[PDB]
């Protein structure tokens, strides 16, 4: 067998059937004779390739496979890799290298010092020392991306390797099963459960690894048994809990003092599946107030090591959430009462307030919609106004890096063809990965893109206010026609300058059979 | 003085007055109170920011200063950095880091292991250990980017550093002058000159560092004195010689055997300002034929070390080209005769052959036009058909990475406001950095963009033919309307479906007062 | 509080009370005012500092703390770090940096690019961005070294940081408890247990992480219930099983084909606490024969990813070994019968055969002796001839790197003051870390060092035979007087040129109250 045949066999035997890619000439010997059981999803720039694969992996809860061109293609994808690192996304990033005979001379298209290029944003990065090693290196990449804590990996392969003979012993790679589905030992788990049962006023804080593990329903059972309020850890990349459940308390503020004030009076705070904590603004004060202790369950040793307070347990989130939910006692405390509905903001017949947009989306979208957020100044309102009952219903760029939501919404829609995806993206953020629209058109992936057009980088005006920073250049983005950009890439486009037109465009988009972009005129900050 | 005030003083005293950027919140404390003597050039994605700065640096022959946001902004720019590394572009890339007090907890927007992120594509990469060190670290960045061999550098700065007090001794940085303008010692230079004077059939091969050094006119004098044919080294990022001078022989084929066959019969081959060599296709055979010896003058030790044949001298290209041109004897051999004009290819009233497009551009463009090339299947025809008499007249992505020419054409036009820039870009390549069009519109930078629309990644069909690779996915890019994309970003747009409309659109574009995009329907390969 | 006071408080609250070090001037501000409850163990070169700390950590099963001088001190220790990486040793390596104000100028003693220096041999490597961050960075180092898979970490600290004020919130670091004591979830564990109960001819292979976890006794119970033969995985750094238990089958040969032939006929092979596998010689063939399947339990994702065959479970070895030993059924198969005693080799009245030395050590040493091995050509005989009943009884350089056993034997003896340590070290290996002898003398740590003096690098003659390599320089080491080297560093020294003198020197050494070196004249290969 050739290295090409053996490597595609390993991929299919490990459950991989889709290649997300933008091709080049070091990759043609891999892509030739492409197997009939695989698909190839082309995107026009590599941030878009990786964003699409990232949405697909996060929504499918399985690894996604990427093929990029050498150093320039890998490099175009590195902002997308920053977000994938912070969302623990299992991405297998492959890139083609020059033929071994010209690597030393640094022929055009040589990826020099290849394994160092995507560091520090990958768990494992490698170029094999011979062609026969390629299937074993691919096996390492698959398992490194997929074991907890999941994350992106990188493999560079000289183009001449594919046609070489494979090692006949590579068949032992095909059916390897590797598990990291582990939980705390019984004695120490019993100690944790007794601490939770004994707490007088527990709180629960949930992060994105809960949604990645599909541990959401176990966390609902846990919060119901403990009768405990539930927040989402700050800077949230995913939604880990039903947002209209009575225990839900919303997104935590991303500040040290704000969080310790929020948690004041809670004797035990159990954090599951989150870093402790993804603060943003600098809000110095106490990490926790006197009387509060914190316990974190995390799948990632790096998160356990860096927490500035609390105890930690490094284990699988699905296995731990299931065990805790089934072992804790039902408290005789009263269940928390649901938060009140948000108020309706006053809306005239002109430009839309973001609050009006989210209320109208909540009124009209299906109950199993999936939302993505890259409208950076409106996140708090989005979390207050969208009822997200089901797992896998929310994604936000985990490293804060623009350029994620537009392509990731296409990958999520490909992973979840029966759930309508609605990406809410600012006019600033929409540009970073605008060419991803083409992939939605070409493959007829029916994502809805709602562009919140207020003419400016609104969140940077907000943060400038926090810093009291004046005379800052580069904050306005006037003069972009998003219906013409959508037409450029083959996507149907609608405009909404007022609430009547917002309702009409959403009705048309929800009834459409392909992707649709709606440009919404929103109020200037 | 504050670190902010001291750092902007150092920049202006070192000749920097423009910041190319896409802002974020770790950068607002640097950008606030932006000095009145500086400009800020916004672009909507970081590949575009860096591409624009790269064109500006290459055309101005001076360092360009960039400010990006943390890891995601730096990462979005890394394919642009791959090209800048291979063009020796002096780029000072700065990125903002979180406040020092939250780096350890990895707050949102922390650039983890920052200095390792852009490696291996930078000459120097650093984050200072204290605020007071920031001006000295910036001084190091300026000089590292600017000394031979020039190239990109990276500096990460915690946002809280800017408002701190500067070291009063930082004033000694402001006027430092650092020179690498060096040439081979007199005794060894005299040995080289005697070898050139004694050659019976010398050849000259020139690379991009000749054009970077503005050594073009000295190389013309050298070739006239030696009566020697002149080629351009393969995979050329720049044009180092007048293309209709009698000595000019064109772009070398990018293959080992093809180059040694071309050079057969030449006893001494002098390479100036090029790697030896940027081969592309694998074309194994002899590096040089018996009877040919090679001497390379390069500004880059890495190029001298990796050449597989020949002697080398590591020195400044401007200083060496001037010395050689003024020291060699005038040979009594006959001057080489000019190559014949290219033939006119047959053209019907339908889609345009690329040969027709380049002939029409050569007929209509000013004699001091500047061309950029990212039309990958038509490079050989472009080099045969455009008379480029002057330095700084051609740029092509030096690492072969798509996404360079569209933004770089805007930076070159900003650097050379009296020379019309004409970027010839394939329909595939145009997508990688499409949002750069917005910067041309907003600042009214009057670049002309000629999009060669043949519906496919034509060069990858070519390379697939070379490999005899069949059943390759992802090679076609149908369904893109480039006039709608140009309208989306505010640029005037024209279409040319035949030769009459090509001539009319070029006349309109050359008479326009702002940027113009022309979509040309070209023949399918 | 100062950073100095807060950092020593964090260390003591996390169970650290000993600093292994060789001092320098960047470290004096850390070491000044050394707390009365800490000890400092000086060694004269940094390979020896780290080797001693490594033996101490491995034997105590807890992290050991090291302080080295800048880049040169760290660099002198990097061969010791290679062994610590492959033994999963929890080492917290700290090094002093220049004062922040002169790092940029690269004053003498600046550790440039410090965090990159010990990579790739550490799990985590860092220099803090401010003085106040130092206690949190130390907390990260402690937990990163101690969480599974354990391993060395590195922290560089500018010397001016120690006297600065600490962050008042650093107290939340002092009592953090972090656990990685996890095992496979109940459903999948029940599947594994049923596979073991159903096997017709199971085998068990154990590696060093069994001894690190003190899982040895649980593995004896497991092998007794399964009635299964037990081997030790190749290139063994530790001894994980009693070597005269009836199930014990010895050290596996370090070859691919040799291992699959050994395992032929075993239907399920359970590997616990080992890489799969640390082969050495290249012995190509099948990884496993038809009819054998392999299951690996490992604490290290990198080991699970790279195994070329089998299933894997990534979990804590102590927790998994305990669960399996208590859940499997007692098989009705007959218990394996003990291997026969090794034969006595013929010994004349001259130089000693290694077999005679190990038989005499086994006859005379206490039953709770601890052995170290750096006598590279005699490993197989050592494993056959020493009855090691107890955990923690054997150490061998895990990366194969010379210079481990001499210093590590001193650290093991410090960790286990009531168990006699006997280091068996070749005359070649003894030189690499010879100055460690001084620390044993100065602190009166009563290690016994048995130097096997055959005048040559015996194992390299063996491997040269395997390669059929002739005319190799550098294999002989004549002319070393080890009793004079021991006298040089203050250690009592004895010579044994025959068996009578070997017995007399061992009796004298076992009765001594301080360290003793015995130089044994062994037969030339
Ligand atoms: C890759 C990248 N570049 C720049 C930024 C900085 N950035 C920018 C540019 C923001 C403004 C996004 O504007 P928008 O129009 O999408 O939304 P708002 O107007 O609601 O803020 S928010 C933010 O952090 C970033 N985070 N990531
Ligand atoms: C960043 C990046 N991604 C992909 C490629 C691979 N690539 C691609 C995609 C080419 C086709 C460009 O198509 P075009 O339409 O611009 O021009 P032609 O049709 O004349 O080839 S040429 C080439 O090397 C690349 N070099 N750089
Ligand atoms: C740091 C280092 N340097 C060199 C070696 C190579 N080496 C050497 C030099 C060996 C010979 C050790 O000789 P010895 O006298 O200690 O024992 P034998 O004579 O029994 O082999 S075995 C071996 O792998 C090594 N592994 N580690
Ligand atoms: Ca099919
Ligand atoms: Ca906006
Ligand atoms: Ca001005
Ligand atoms: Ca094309
Ligand atoms: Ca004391
Ligand atoms: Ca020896
Ligand atoms: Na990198």
């Amino acid at each position: 067998a050739s290295v090409h045949g053996t490597t595609y066999e390993l991929l299919r035997r490990q459950g991989i059937d889709t290649v997300f890619g933008n091709p080049g000439s070091n990759e043609l010997p891999f892509l030739k004779d492409f197997p009939e059981d695989f698909r190839y999803i082309l995107a026009l720039q590599e941030a878009c390739v990786v964003g699409i694969a990232d949405g697909y992996a996060q929504a499918s809860r399985k690894p996604a496979f990427i093929n990029l061109h050498s150093a320039a293609g890998t490099g175009n994808a590195m902002g997308a890799l920053s977000n994938a690192w912070n969302s623990h996304s299992p991405l297998i990033v492959t890139a083609g290298q020059q033929t071994r005979a010209m690597i030393g001379v640094e022929a055009l298209l040589t990826n020099v010092d290849a394994a160092n290029l995507p560091r520090p944003l990958v768990k494992w990065s490698y170029e094999p020392a011979s062609a026969a090693e390629v299937p074993h290196a691919m096996s390492r990449a698959i398992h490194m991306a997929s074991m907890a804590p999941q994350g992106p990996v990188y493999l560079s392969v000289p183009y001449d390797d594919w046609d070489k003979d494979a090692d006949p012993q590579s068949h032992h790679l095909f059916d390897r099963h590797v598990s990291s589905s582990v939980r705390l030992n019984d004695q120490d788990l019993d100690i944790l459960v007794k601490a939770l049962n004994s707490a007088s006023n527990p709180a629960i804080v949930l992060g994105p690894d809960v949604d990645a593990a599909n541990a959401n329903a176990d966390c609902v059972m846990l919060a119901e048994r403990l009768k405990a309020p539930v927040w989402v850890a700050p800077s949230a990349p995913r939604c880990p809990f039903p947002t209209r459940h009575p225990c839900f308390r919303g997104l935590m503020p991303a500040g040290i003092a704000a969080i310790s004030q929020l948690l004041e009076g809670h004797d035990v705070v159990l954090v599951i599946g989150a870093p402790v904590f993804r603060y943003h603004q600098y809000d110095p004060g106490q990490y926790l107030k006197p009387g509060t202790r914190l316990i974190s369950v995390t799948c990632d040793p790096l998160e356990a090591a860096r927490a500035p307070m609390g105890d930690a347990i490094v284990a699988d989130i699905g296995a731990m959430a299931s065990a805790l939910a089934n072992l804790v006692e039902e408290s005789s405390r009263q269940l928390p009462t649901a938060a009140p509905e948000p108020a309706k903001v006053d809306q005239d017949a002109g430009r839309l307030h973001p609050e009006t947009v989210f209320d109208t989306l909540n009124d009209m979208a299906p109950e199993n919609a999936i939302y993505l957020n890259e409208s950076t100044s409106t996140t708090a309102q989005m979390w207050q106004r969208l009822n997200m009952r089901n797992p896998g219903s929310y994604y936000f760029c985990a490293a804060g890096g623009m350029g994620f939501a537009l392509p990731a919404a296409i990958g999520v829609q490909l992973a979840e063809p029966e759930r309508q995806v609605i990406a809410v993206i600012g006019d600033g953020s929409a540009n970073y990965s605008i060419s991803a629209l083409w992939t939605a058109a070409q493959y007829n992936i029916p994502t809805i893109f709602v562009i919140m057009n207020n003419g400016t980088y609104g969140a940077l005006r907000w943060f400038a206010g926090v810093l009291e920073a004046e005379n800052v250049p580069g904050l306005d983005v006037p003069g972009i026609d998003f219906r013409a950009l959508a037409k450029g890439y083959g996507v149907q486009a609608l405009k909404a300058d007022n609430l009547e037109q917002l309702k009409g465009s959403l009705q048309e988009a929800l009834s459409a059979k392909g992707p649709v972009l709606i440009e919404v005129s929103t109020v200037s900050p």
